[PDB]
């Protein structure tokens, strides 16, 4: 298991919003896992699949590679970028905040900017500086109708476990499916490990890289929420009790189970969270692919979710990581019929 | 066709919400089916397809298993339990009700408090008192989070054909499909009768069971919505005028027609609803399967869907169980294109 | 003392809406009292008065027969019902609940429907479906303009100790209190039981009672509220801490402080409820009786007043008994003057 915060953060901070996770982190990710699995490939929405040969069951654990981020709509004559959100990003979350766009010269920065007081939340009101004085200057320096962005890098280690950046969603997660993945030893299951691509849009990369592997199991890497100030005391999961695994309609009772049963002979602490309704992740897709897939989701606790300061503790990254080692390496054959 | 009252109220009164139709529901359409079927199997989502062997064409009829429920997030200090719903249950048919809980120690219930006037609609005021005084006593007596309840059981019949009672959606129809096709004689199409699973957070079942069957025609058993108290004339069916049968996207134009001969001939009530949208039940996902289906929906109409009290008139479950009879052994090959 | 699970059951569901408890409690009051007591007598408005013979103080215990409910006001050309109160009963109670009405042929039951979300808290909301089809239907039914109906039995015993159900109020209490008159050995006291009718109308029948008793001193066994979530902590008796005596203008001095007396010689625990008003219970108005009475509530504590899921605790219940049987046994002359 064990944190490598070298690593960790490098996944975290590879460029790639959702449609776009060629700009960095896919070549990251198949790089790293060539060096473990048997093969590994990309298919034509951009997934990385790779495959670690074995018997059975058939296994796919999905973390996704995109983040949400944003797209320049127009440039206006003043040279102001004009965006809207690729995913989940609030409106709220980009005040005062830098841009990370990926502009035909490189990557370039931009800031949202804010009204003083005495000249007075939604997208309008969002209009990004470049530093650009007119549409010509801006377009000069790069910037497209089309133009992505993401969060601008802020790695911030507050102590021995905590830690608080942009993209934990879903980034901690492939980081922590990479490492089992590398720490990987024997095993009866057949695995696929795939980086999917558009989670942050509709779980679309998952949809597709599912009906191809054609999986008898699958596991969902992904972020939950984690306690957090004014959450009403309604979230379960908490930061440092463990990764976090759901109970429910998307949830096989027994892959569950089997995952209790590992989780304690490893002595590893496993949150329970409860979710009512398919899950919003990768799970949600495979568990629906083809003739039907038992499924599972494994997730790292954060808080604050799709916001610049998404915060978790080490301490679960690292039980995350030997979970998920000790699942692929304890599947074997079994009846998963409700 | 007539209508078995016991067994009626034991497939409404079965266990299984979303997800959780392993709780009881399932084994009962699974022992009722393999007496008439050739065969008959459990998938890995928990669907139940019996095969009843035929020529052409391929026919898929399904019926959703689960119920709408509810599942407990988190208990509180004192030993309350906090809900979540699990598919369309509305908070407001909550109050002062009695909840049926699956626990670790067999079936427990709870009840829904209401605050007296004196000291004053949405989640947060939904609280489930089970007896209990502190969360350690409400766990030994066997809730946890992502404890599973139903609406509780109260079967009401009221005249020689109207009842009353949890669940009509879709035990009624599950009912009434039962009865078909334990009464099925000769037949040329080849007969998949399905209980699904999941239908009411997503159609999840009948996705997986029709890229599994592959039918060239499907119809979905599912109640809809009956003439009632302030619905302002906009409902078209009505109790006791038979079962309904849907026109629109959804429904495939021959197939239609041919059920409306079929109903003439064997002189059986026929309602018709309108519906401009594909609809919310199963033969929404079977219609866009794999290269696509012929589709229809043949419904039992019900008032008060989704409450404690839904009503329908048992001459129309008669009449549904005859149409659905007779379809099935009147189907034949014919040309389903538009 | 000791709870009879099978009798109380029978007292809570016994018919009996204010004005026409003669519909079943009565004869069951009487019965049970007529074997304990020295003469048992029904005045005009249907008051049970049973007197145990004593020689001094006399005392009137009185607790009510009647439960609150609905009356029918007419039937629609549809043959629905349209309800309205008698007594305390909130609309919102109401919603996909069923109802038992004593109609010309015998007990029917009717349910209060719901609108779908898709066609969209008073009592114009509020519509009882009888399963009739016409307005002449309903009637041949035995339902009528003046036909009236009680929240529907439900009796859920949640554990040991707990236990919820429709017409805890005041039915709980009228058991306790025969309970004590049952066990009641020697006295000193003149002791009046009183089965009161119409106290959830306005008192009105322990006001005639108490004019022909004309009592020393009176004592009203009713509910009271219970700490419960959302009351804010401003509710002071809890479940299971024993019987409650309130505190306050409608509460003799004397009379409070003898029972605390009595409790503590008997052990017993006793709750302190401060009611700064005169009370909404029957002793209101045997204090302002003729030439004024010393007047004492002793209550059970239950959540969820005026529903169907009331909630109370059998040790309360237990507790009650004991201390009502030690009041009517210890009580001897005194000066009440406060
Ligand atoms: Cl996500
Ligand atoms: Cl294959
Ligand atoms: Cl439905
Ligand atoms: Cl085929
Ligand atoms: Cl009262
Ligand atoms: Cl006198
Ligand atoms: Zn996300
Ligand atoms: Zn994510
Ligand atoms: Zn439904
Ligand atoms: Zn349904
Ligand atoms: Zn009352
Ligand atoms: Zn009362």
């Amino acid at each position: 298991s064990m944190v490598d915060w070298k690593l960790m953060q490098e996944i975290i901070e590879a460029p790639g919003v959702s449609g776009y996770e060629h700009l960095g982190i896919r070549d990251i990710v198949v790089d790293v896992l060539k060096e473990v699995a048997d093969e590994v490939k990309v298919d034509k929405l951009g997934n990385v699949i790779a495959h670690f040969k074995g018997s059975s069951p058939r296994i796919m654990v999905a973390a996704h590679m995109d983040k949400i981020g944003v797209m320049v709509n127009h440039i206006d004559k003043d040279g102001y970028l004009h965006i809207v959100p690729i995913g989940g990003v609030l409106p709220e979350t980009l005040v005062a905040q830098r841009i990370r766009f990926f502009t035909e010269k490189g990557e370039r920065y931009g800031v949202v900017g804010v009204l003083p007081p005495h000249l007075r939340i939604d997208w309008d009101q969002i209009v990004v500086d470049v530093g650009a004085s007119s549409k010509e200057e801006a377009e000069e320096m790069g910037f497209r109708v089309g133009t992505v962005g993401e969060f601008a890098p802020n790695f911030t280690r507050l102590n021995e476990h905590r830690f608080a950046t942009p993209y934990l969603d879903d980034r901690i997660c492939l980081y922590a499916m990479i490492e089992a993945a590398r720490q990987l030893g024997d095993h009866e299951a057949d695995i696929y490990i795939v980086g999917s691509v558009q989670e942050e849009v509709g779980l679309r990369g998952a949809r597709v890289a599912s009906y191809a592997i054609n999986p008898e199991v699958g596991i969902a890497m992904d972020v939950t929420f984690a306690k957090q100030p004014h959450d009403k005391g309604k979230i379960v999961p908490e930061l440092g009790k463990g990764p976090v695994m759901d109970v429910g309609p998307n949830i096989n009772p027994k892959l569950r189970a089997f995952a209790d049963e590992v989780a304690k002979k490893y002595e590893i602490p496993l949150q329970v969270e409860p979710s009512p309704r398919p899950t919003g992740t990768d799970a949600n897709v495979m568990q629906i692919n083809k003739e039907g897939v038992a499924t599972a989701v494994l997730s790292i606790p954060i808080r604050y979710m799709h916001s610049q300061v998404e915060l978790a503790d080490a301490r679960d990254v690292d039980n995350t990581i030997k979970l998920a080692k000790a699942l692929l390496e304890e599947l074997k054959p079994m009846d998963f019929t409700p």
